[PDB]
């Protein structure tokens, strides 16, 4: 009983956490075998992010420019590439905690745990959903670029994100670690704006299944809906349209508590007409939407990593 | 800037984490230099956990009888002790991955981070509060018996807490590391109701602070206030008592945003008697009370641990 926003347990990927330093400039980067993955951003002077060309600057760049430091202890870099907007140090040690990994380019609605990092060692854990206009909404201060997202199945870390900007609402921007931005964003020193933003539908709905599994109810009615009347109700309130695809997603959620998805929905939709009243649900007086499904089914289940 | 419920990183507490298995009962322990501490409830059969008498059902265990697991590495036991409600496994091997450890009581309204196990293993981490009832709102299934609270001071990993009991409301309480209960709690299977709570000012106060921080200060009145005439109002709203020690350790906050404590308090009174009609803070529909004024400090200037 009880639903909290669960990080996954960081252990695995602090072990992989590193400072970079090249000039003026000190950040974070994942050190997996004998390559550690930064922002690109690392290798810029002031008048550089003027409009920076990386191809010409990285060029000027010497091995022995960066310096990488694993707690106590120097790197040697031996070698460096541009992949996107990440940057490629190959280093002489291949990193002994090295997890098992993958790279994975996460969808909107999709969230993962954030290891916030400053020079190289970490601060704090916490869970981000990637939104509908591809920001997260984060926690980070100057020195956070190049901290990781991840998820972990079993033994296996899977990267989603590499941090790189704040944009002026205060929300954040990044990569995946093959360096491709999430959403229309640039790494420069610009005031750059997101897109309107909607609510992830799915995940609310995930979430008033994990509200009645831990036994907060009062919510449910008698009612029920079609699939197109829920709809007109979610786009009035700037819900993302409900598809058929996540109504199978809820199918697990729904056998386990015995209220079909379309029950549900008419749940919802009398929350969004009527508000709250007063009430809260899980201890939240807004609805929810930054838990999955399956982030549902992981907490309730108790899975474990190895 | 953003602020999130963040959790230590779990890396230091994870490599101290084991299986403790005593019959058909199995539990989490954590493994500290060379003793392992556990719920004694581990030692009890089916028709124990009513009314066990530990005591003696202690006697009749050998060192033999606990199985203990450090991954797929049995751990040889060779003394039991109990003291209060945790057992003391003396295990032959020192644990290599033991952090610098403190043992620590804490007080209501303090934070600490949870990582909650299954089999010895890791599900995630997550932040709660010592509830001023002395219960926790955590997420804990059947098997988190010795999963533990934390909170890390640079290096030093302080503990203070071991999970025992679910309680009706499905709230949750447990032990300190010495094994003495958090509240009038008893480690048996009976209905044991918690205390009516209360919201934790000094906390309430700090997330406003975190609130100013990230400019987020339109509930920021024009008014002061003395302590008596705050607490008058406090007291009608299931707010706890503030104090000058809370006054102070509030300081270093009202220094970072100018904002003097007494002002904050007068901003907080109008919010408790008006309501915040329909309006956020830190993306909240209601007062967080589980940010400590140095979580917040934690957060916003980004201390690390080392
Ligand atoms: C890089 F080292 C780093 O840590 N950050 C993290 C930002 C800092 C504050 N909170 C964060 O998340 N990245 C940066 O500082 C960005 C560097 C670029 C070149 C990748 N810059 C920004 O995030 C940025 C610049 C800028 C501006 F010029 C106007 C408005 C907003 C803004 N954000
Ligand atoms: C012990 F191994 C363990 O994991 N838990 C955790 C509980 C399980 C469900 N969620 C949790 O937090 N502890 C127990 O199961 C407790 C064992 C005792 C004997 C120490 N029992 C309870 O937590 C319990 C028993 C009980 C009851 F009989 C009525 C109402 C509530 C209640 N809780
Ligand atoms: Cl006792
Ligand atoms: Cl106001
Ligand atoms: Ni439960
Ligand atoms: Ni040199
Ligand atoms: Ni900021
Ligand atoms: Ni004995
Ligand atoms: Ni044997």
């Amino acid at each position: 009983s009880g639903f909290r926003k669960m990080a996954f347990p960081s252990g695995k990927v602090e072990g992989c956490m590193v400072q970079v330093t090249c000039g003026t400039t000190t950040l974070n980067g994942l050190w997996l075998d004998d390559v550690v993955y930064c922002p690109r951003h690392v290798i810029c002077t002031s008048e550089d992010m003027l409009n920076p060309n990386y191809e010409d600057l990285l060029i000027r760049k010497s091995n022995h420019n960066f310096l990488v430091q694993a707690g106590n202890v120097q790197l040697r870099v031996i070698g460096h590439s541009m992949q996107n907007c990440v940057l490629k140090l190959k280093v002489d040690t291949a990193n002994p905690k090295t997890p098992k990994y993958k790279f994975v380019r996460i969808q909107p609605g999709q969230t993962f745990s954030v290891l916030a990092c400053y020079n190289g060692s970490p601060s704090g854990v916490y869970q981000c959903a990637m939104r509908p206009n591809f920001t997260i909404k984060g926690s980070f201060l100057n020195g956070s670029c190049g901290s990781v997202g991840f998820n972990i199945d079993y033994d296996c870390v899977s990267f989603c994100y590499m941090h790189h900007m704040e944009l002026p609402t205060g929300v954040h921007a990044g990569t995946d670690l093959e360096g491709n931005f999430y959403g229309p964003f640039v790494d420069r020193q610009t005031a750059q704006a997101a897109g309107t933003d909607t609510t992830i539908t799915v995940n609310v709905l995930a979430w008033l299944y994990a509200a009645v599994i831990n036994g907060d109810r009062w919510f449910l009615n008698r009612f029920t809906t079609t699939l197109n009347d829920f709809n007109l109700v979610a786009m009035k309130y700037n819900y993302e349209p409900l598809t058929q695809d996540h109504v199978d997603i809820l199918g697990p959620l729904s056998a386990q508590t015995g209220i079909a998805v379309l029950d549900m929905c008419a749940s919802l939709k009398e929350l969004l007409q009527n508000g709250m009243n007063g009430r809260t649900i899980l201890g939240s007086a807004l609805l929810e939407d930054e838990f999955t499904p399956f982030d549902v089914v992981r907490q309730c289940s108790g899975v474990t990593f190895q």
